[PDB]
């Protein structure tokens, strides 16, 4: 079936995509031809095509935003540092983990060494039998799912993961020889010296609602009105013939789609699942705009026009 719930709740912060990689693998091994973990800690997953001569790659990523255990206190409260983009003004009283033990970001008895997880020890004794210096923190959310909404972290990028997997589980004829890659964060030039693809679909997810107080609600990518087709991305070259490929895909199949509104080194396309903020860390997904994403996605790795557009 579908593994939203899964992969959203699970920990995976930028670094430390083990686990995520680990479930991916057991979903995708007996769906794909080949499946392997490059040197950085990609997965790398290939269907063969039709047609061999040309690659295409299609991408997500596993890792999420987080913490790192800095330090352990006398009292077993512990330090911590950001792993990606996170204000700490919204941070106390959130709850977090690390290796399954539940703890909860107060002050200590709008800065990060002001703040404390607090995972219930009494001594650095204590804490040091559950947790260590460089341990990775991530937050902890429950996964609800009503009416078409559902509500959890990281869909930036699990619902893209997802999405992969879901395209695979509904057995996919590729057009050429189509790698699906979930990605790590390294310390893509790699990826892309080593598979030599002739052009890449990647595979995100759009985050509206970001600051409450000057929110855009109406000229923003929006919920409901299906996946958003980037035409400017400045980190990847998408050039016309890719764009316009993409969204007559979309029109002759019948597949809602929206513009992307925001308030490698081979030609390449974006495909984003919108989402809105809620309470971070938790964001909103349409699942009929996930359910023409994958869609989208299964439809350009059949006809393989947009692999035929660039070259």
């Amino acid at each position: 079936g579908m593994y939203l719930k899964e992969l959203s709740m699970m920990p995976g912060v930028s670094g430390d995509e083990g686990k995520v990689r680990d479930f991916i693998k057991s979903k995708i091994e007996g769906l794909v031809d080949n499946l392997y973990t490059d040197v950085l800690g990609n997965l790398i997953a290939l269907k063969r095509g039709r047609d061999s001569s040309k690659k295409l790659l299609v991408s997500a990523h596993m890792d999420e935003v987080g913490f790192v255990v800095s330090k352990i206190e006398k009292d077993g409260k512990v330090s911590f540092l950001p792993v990606g983009g996170v204000d700490p003004r919204i941070l106390p009283g959130k709850v977090v983990q690390v290796k399954n033990l539940k703890g909860v970001i107060g002050y200590r008895p709008p800065r990060f060494e002001n703040l404390r997880i607090d995972f219930g020890f009494s001594s650095a004794d204590e804490a040091k039998k559950y947790v260590s210096i460089g341990d990775y923190v991530s937050f902890v959310s429950d996964y609800i799912e009503k009416n078409g909404r559902a509500v959890g972290k990281a869909f930036d990028d699990r619902a893209g993961c997802s999405v992969l997997i879901d395209v695979l589980e509904s057995g996919v004829s590729p057009a050429y020889d189509t790698y699906f890659v979930f990605t790590v964060q390294e310390e893509s030039a790699v990826v892309v010296e080593q598979l030599k693809p002739t052009c890449a679909i990647v595979v995100e997810t759009t985050t509206a609602g970001d600051n409450p107080e000057l929110e855009e609600r109406k000229w923003a990518t929006h919920l409901g009105d299906g996946p958003a087709i980037t035409f400017y991305h400045r980190g990847y070259v998408i050039p016309k013939e890719i764009f316009q490929t993409i969204v007559d895909t979309a029109k002759n199949n019948d597949i809602p789609f929206q513009m992307k509104r925001r308030t490698y080194g081979v030609p390449a396309g974006v495909i984003s699942t919108p989402a809105r903020y809620i309470h971070s860390p938790n964001s909103i997904i349409d699942l009929n705009d996930y359910e023409n994403t994958k869609k989208l996605i299964k439809v350009l790795v059949e006809e393989g026009k947009i692999v035929e557009v660039v070259s």
